[PDB]
RNA sequence: CAUUUU
C-alpha cells in the first residue's frame, strides 16, 4: 500500500527564511593571566594567532627553563575553558600539517613532566595535556584518509595492527584497549609508531590504579621519544612516497589530506632539535 | 630477562634538519575551461578564494536556468583533479559552518540531477557529487564531537539510530548499511534527518541494480529535501540549545565545533530559497 | 546494533 511516512512534519523549523550564518554564542570575557613575566605573556599573546609556524619554533633543549615559567598560564590560567576551547577548535578542524605541530608540542611537554616528578592525570587542569585525546582522534582520522599505499609502502607495513589500532579509536575511542593491543608485537613500521606516540599521553591520563601496568608501557613509550619526532617521521615518509609511488591520482588524494600548512592558533611552540 | 623491545631502531630518520613544513608537489598551471558564459566564469573565479559566504548566496529558483550552463564545469572540467582535490581540502579541515554550505550545495545540485533525469555513477566526472562521500564522514566526524546534551535534548532523540548510523560510517564506512538501518524507522528527531540527508546521495552513487530498492528510498529523501534545510535545521537546533542547556562547558565545547565562520574555498555557492 | 570490524 501506500510507503511508510518519511519524518514526522513537525521537526522542520518554524522559519523558512534564508540563515547564512550558524549561531555563535559570545562568551565571557577573559579575566587577566595570573604572572608578571613579560616572556610568557608574549608566548601567550602569539599562541592567540595563526601566526607562521617557523615564528614559533623553540629549540628543545631550552624547553627546560621556559617549563616552570610556561606553567603559570598552561596549568594555572583562570581562563580554562577559553584556552582548552581554543585549542580544540583548531584541532577538531586540523590537516595533518596541523595535527603534527600539536603532537610534538604535546610530547615534549609531557617529557618536562617526567623531567620534574610529575604524575600524569586526567584531573590535572593543563591546557596541553587535556587535548590530547581530541588529537590522537584527528590523527586517525587524517591515516584512515590516506590511500593505502601510504601504509603498505613500509619495509614491514604491519597492516593488521594500523587497521585495528584505528578501528578502536574511530568506532568507540577505545584508548585502553589500543594500548593492550600495541602491547603484543614489536613495532616495526613508522606509521605504528606515530599511532603509539599518539596514544600514551590520552592513556596514561586515564589510567587508574587497577592499570598501572599500562601506565608504564606509556612512560616507556615517552621517553623513547625525541624532541621533532612526529614531524620528522612525517617529512622522511611523505618524501619516500612521492619518489616511489606509482599511482596517478595518489599525489593530489594526499596533498588535500596534508594540507598547504599549518594553523598554529592556540599551539605555544613548535620543538625540534 | 628485559621486556620486550618497543621498536626496531632502523624505522627512526636520519636526523638531519630541523623540520618546518611538510612535502607537497606543486600544482601545474591551470587550463582554460570549456565555456564563454561569463556568469559561469566569474562563479568559478570565486570558487577559487574564501570570500565571505553572501557573495556567494544563490536562490534556487535560479539554480534550475544556471545549471546547464554550470555544467561545463563541474561535469567536463579539464582540471578536474586540481578542482576535486581542492575541495577535499576545504572538506577535510572542515568545521561544522563550512560542512554545513557544502551540504546545501551538493544537495540542491543532486536535485537538478534528478529533475533531469541523469543518472549517479561513480565515474561520472562531477566535482561536487564526487565529494559528498567526504562531506558524509565529515559530518559524522562533527556530531560524535558534540556534547551528547545536543542529541538528547531533542522531543524525541532517537539517540540509538544517531550513534548506530555514526558507528557504521566512521569505523568501515558502511553507507550502504547505514541506509539499510534508517529505512526501518520514520525519522522523528533533526539530527536523524540531517544523517538521511547526508547520505542519500552517496549511497545513491554506489547503489547497482542489486539494490533498487535502497536507491528508491535513496531518491525519496533527495525529493524531500527543500533547499537551504541543512543550515535552516542547524540554526535552529543550535538557537533552541543555547537557549536550554544550563552547561557552561557545552557553551565552550560547542563554540570549538561549530567554529564561527565558514571556509568557502572550492565552494561555488550557497543555495536558499 | 547487542561491544558490531579484522
Ligand atoms: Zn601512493
Ligand atoms: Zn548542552
Amino acid at each position: 500500500g501506500p510507503l511508510l511516512k518519511l519524518f514526522d512534519i513537525s521537526i522542520l523549523p518554524k522559519s523558512g527564511e534564508p540563515k547564512l550564518f550558524l549561531p555563535v554564542p559570545s562568551l565571557p570575557c577573559q579575566e587577566a593571566e595570573k604572572t608578571n613575566d613579560k616572556y610568557v605573556l608574549a608566548m601567550a599573546q602569539r599562541a592567540m594567532h595563526d601566526v607562521p609556524i617557523s615564528s614559533k619554533q623553540l629549540t628543545a633543549n631550552l624547553l627546560p627553563v621556559k617549563f616552570k615559567p610556561l606553567l603559570s598560564i598552561v596549568r594555572y590560567t583562570p581562563n580554562y575553558y577559553y584556552w582548552v576551547s581554543m585549542r580544540k577548535e583548531t584541532i577538531a578542524s586540523a590537516n595533518l600539517c596541523t595535527v603534527a605541530a600539536f603532537l610534538d608540542e604535546s610530547l615534549c611537554w609531557g617529557q618536562q613532566y617526567l623531567k620534574n616528578d610529575f604524575i600524569f592525570s586526567e584531573n590535572g587542569k593543563d591546557i596541553i595535556l587535556d587535548t590530547s585525546s581530541a588529537l590522537l582522534s584527528q590523527l586517525v582520522h587524517k591515516i584512515k584518509m590516506l590511500p593505502f599505499c601510504h601504509c603498505l609502502m613500509q619495509t614491514t607495513p604491519q597492516d593488521h595492527i594500523v587497521k585495528q589500532v584505528c578501528y578502536l579509536i574511530a568506532s568507540n575511542n577505545r584508548i585502553l584497549d589500543a594500548v593492550r593491543y600495541l602491547q603484543t608485537s614489536v613495532i616495526k613500521s613508522p606509521i605504528v609508531l606515530l599511532l603509539a606516540y599518539a596514544v600514551c599521553l590520552p592513556a596514561a591520563i586515564i589510567c587508574t590504579k587497577n592499570e598501572t601496568q599500562l601506565y608504564s608501557h606509556c612512560m616507556r613509550i615517552l621517553k623513547e621519544y625525541r624532541p621533532g619526532d612526529v614531524m620528522n617521521i612525517l617529512h622522511e615518509s611523505l618524501t619516500q612516497h612521492l619518489n616511489k609511488c606509482p599511482s596517478s591520482t595518489c599525489a593530489y588524494t594526499t596533498r588535500a589530506i596534508v594540507g598547504t600548512k599549518a594553523n598554529t592558533t592556540g599551539l605555544f611552540f613548535l620543538p625540534t632539535q
